[PDB]
């Protein structure tokens, strides 16, 4: 059974932002991923600290990124807290953070697509790249869960019949037909190393089966 | 009453770094506070999204900088998820320890102070202007508490008695005879305007005399 939500208004208005203003400087999703990746993975080991029962479901702490240019994917993996449903259907979709108006407000008063990490909403920016995005998420709480959108207003739910992740979220990028390059090695090691924080877990970058 | 802890000893050892290595570009400590602060509101909006009973402790996200010239200090206060006592004594030391490590060798490899928000330990960057600093903080399931240190390796916990702040944590940065610039509100602003510009939540900055 496959649920189908509206965006809330505003997240779509911001979508549409992403989807349709001259930008150049696309690379940034793949920053704005990995640090998603890192708070989730911050937050499974904190709450590790008090309860270590918390890391049955896996102890490694990392992240993975795995391209794949049969499927013209680009797919991140961790090893986080990962979501519950409610999780996924509060955060991801139906509830305007206070950071997705103030985003859209910075940008008339002059601030780059590139900040959008500050506001909290830096998911989105996987819309200057992907015209199709996936999210495949377990949360220790709940069963494994599959969100989907192509943006147009929408976004499914359903319960996932894939490989078990133990934990985590994984990010599957349906890649623009032009943006392929975020599937080449050399193009990815070189915007990683260009990443600001410091990345507190291992990445590795997986090579293609060519 | 009050406990006496030890820190890690790479924290010690980042914090007789930042106490004693000459560097001129100390207005970076306010960046990096404020980052915390909208880190912190981050954790408790996003916690909000699934159980809105998490505001109950206060609905307003925001973060206040109140400088004070009669007691030579500068308040970094906001309304986020605040800490918890084991928070204060361990949980975040241990968290950043990784950060702290590589932030320490990348210095060697010849990088620059201001890079320390960089590797989550931006909050010991307090002490290029502060001889004390003490952190008021409040956390939704756990009593409000205040953390002390001036360095020299020790900081203390104990429960605090004053105002009630319901939820969130304030930074009250005791500076140094000659930082007192911080205090200055054209310089406040500057630092603000230069560093922070877009922060995903409001800021009051408050004046005096
Ligand atoms: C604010 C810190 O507290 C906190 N708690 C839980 C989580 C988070 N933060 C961050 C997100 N998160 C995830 O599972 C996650 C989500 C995304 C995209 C949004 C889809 C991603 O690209 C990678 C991920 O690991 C769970
Ligand atoms: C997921 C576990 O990691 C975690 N959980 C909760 C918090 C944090 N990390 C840091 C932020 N935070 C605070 O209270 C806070 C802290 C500082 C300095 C560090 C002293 C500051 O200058 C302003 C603040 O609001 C809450």
């Amino acid at each position: 059974e496959v649920e189908t939500f509206a965006f809330q208004a505003e997240i779509a208005q911001l979508m549409s932002l992403i989807i349709n203003t001259f930008y150049s400087n696309k690379e940034i999703f793949l920053r704005e991923l990995i640090s998603n990746s890192s708070d989730a993975l911050d937050k499974i080991r904190y709450e590790s600290l008090t309860d270590p029962s918390k890391l049955d479901s896996g102890k490694e702490l990392h992240i993975n990124l795995i391209p794949n240019k049969q499927d013209r994917t680009l797919t991140i993996v961790d090893t986080g807290i990962g979501m519950t449903k409610a999780d996924l259907i509060n955060n991801l979709g139906t509830i305007a953070k206070s950071g997705t108006k103030a985003f859209m407000e910075a940008l008339q008063a002059g601030v780059d697509i590139s900040m959008i990490g500050q506001f909290g909403v830096g998911f989105y920016s996987a819309y200057l790249v992907a015209e199709k995005v996936t999210v495949i998420t377990k949360h220790n709480d709940d069963e494994q869960y599959a969100w989907e959108s192509s943006a147009g207003g929408s976004f499914t739910v359903r319960t996932d019949t894939g490989e078990p992740m133990g934990r985590g979220t994984k990010v599957i990028l349906h890649l623009k037909e032009d943006q392929t390059e975020y599937l080449e090695e050399r193009r990815i090691k070189e915007i990683v190393k260009k990443h600001s924080q410091f990345i507190g877990y291992p990445i590795t970058l997986f090579v293609e089966k060519k």
